[PDB]
């Protein structure tokens, strides 16, 4: 239903990330000194309009925001696609994959940047991802 909510279809458990939404959003550490700004289920006020995540140093987009929350194998996931053109001979764009995993007891982390696909992979351990 693409409103920052999703159910586990096997159990009907309703997951909801609306409590993390807001333009102020969050940041994740990037490299030595940089960061990435990110808003959940909406654009981030530090990024260009419509952009849900962007590099701190440049405000260059690594994904357009959306509310299409998905459930797969106990993980909740947002995928912000259509980022800026990345350094790529074949014309790829940056995208951000944001994975919420259960923590029964709340900052995103960048765990990987796959240069092959220009995809930034983030993880966020949160009680919001538990059932
Ligand atoms: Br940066
Ligand atoms: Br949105
Ligand atoms: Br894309
Ligand atoms: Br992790």
């Amino acid at each position: 239903h693409d409103d920052c909510q999703v159910t586990n279809p096997s159990t009907g458990h309703l997951f909801d990330l609306s409590s993390l939404s807001g333009r102020a959003g969050f940041t994740a550490a990037y490299s030595e000194k940089g960061l990435v700004y990110m808003s959940i289920c909406g654009e981030n006020e530090n990024c260009p309009p419509g952009v849900g995540a962007c590099f701190g140093q440049t405000r260059i987009s690594v994904g357009k925001a959306n509310k299409r929350l998905r459930y797969v194998d106990q993980v909740l996931q947002l995928v912000y696609k259509d980022g800026s053109p990345c350094p790529s001979k074949s014309g790829l764009s940056y995208k951000s994959v944001i994975s919420f995993v259960c923590r029964p007891e709340n900052r995103p982390m960048l765990i990987s940047l796959d240069k092959q696909t220009c995809t930034l992979f983030f993880s966020w351990h949160t009680p919001l991802a538990c059932e």
